[PDB]
């Protein structure tokens, strides 16, 4: 149920695209934003806590990545190297935690 | 830094394991275990949320398996189906995650 959506999924090289989140589960602690398929903490871009509405970057965070509080990713000044995939993860307030993966391609 | 360490690590068919965990991170909201090398939460043991000190279990929980409050995990019963790779993820309260693969060998 819960997806993502790149807008645009076509992204020029050097312009912004945004990853929206759809289905967000109703009890949530935090968001995890990962580059690749895999939740790997060293491929993590972005941890977003709710209850103290914090951003915090990780190893892959470039300074180009924003994250909004409904999960959302914003990449500005997309390359080459920034194509592919991205994981979501949603922490759950069971621990019983839930992802997806979305996908941009940069031309 | 945060390790894994199975005890034992050869298991006899039938027996037990503990997966003690070392280098836990200072704050935290909660542990996960897994069966195999991945976090995916179609393959989650457990989640455990230390808020409210209550476990949960995900789909690959097969009632042989307790989660304590300092994330190690028991293992009860093992078949040789069990052998293999378990990974532990510890959900920092930045979300800032951290993950730990380990692995038993059962005879
Ligand atoms: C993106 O590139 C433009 C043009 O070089 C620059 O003005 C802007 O600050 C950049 N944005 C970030 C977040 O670095
Ligand atoms: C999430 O918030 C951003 C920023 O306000 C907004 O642009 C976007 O539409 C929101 N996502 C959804 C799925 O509504
Ligand atoms: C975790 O707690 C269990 C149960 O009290 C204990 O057996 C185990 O030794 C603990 N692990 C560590 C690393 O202290």
């Amino acid at each position: 149920q819960l997806t993502t959506e790149s807008m645009p999924f076509n992204v020029a090289e050097g312009k912004e695209v945004l990853l929206l989140v759809h289905n967000l589960p109703q009890q949530l602690f935090g968001y995890s934003w990962y580059k690749g398929e895999r939740v790997d903490g060293n491929r993590q871009i972005v941890g977003y806590a709710i209850g103290t509405q914090q951003a915090t970057p990780g190893p892959a965070n470039s300074g180009r990545e924003t994250i909004y509080p409904n999960a959302s990713l914003l990449i500005q000044n997309v390359t080459q190297n920034d194509t592919g995939f991205y994981t979501l993860q949603v922490i759950k307030s069971d621990l019983v935690n839930e992802e997806a993966t979305g996908q941009f391609h940069v031309y």
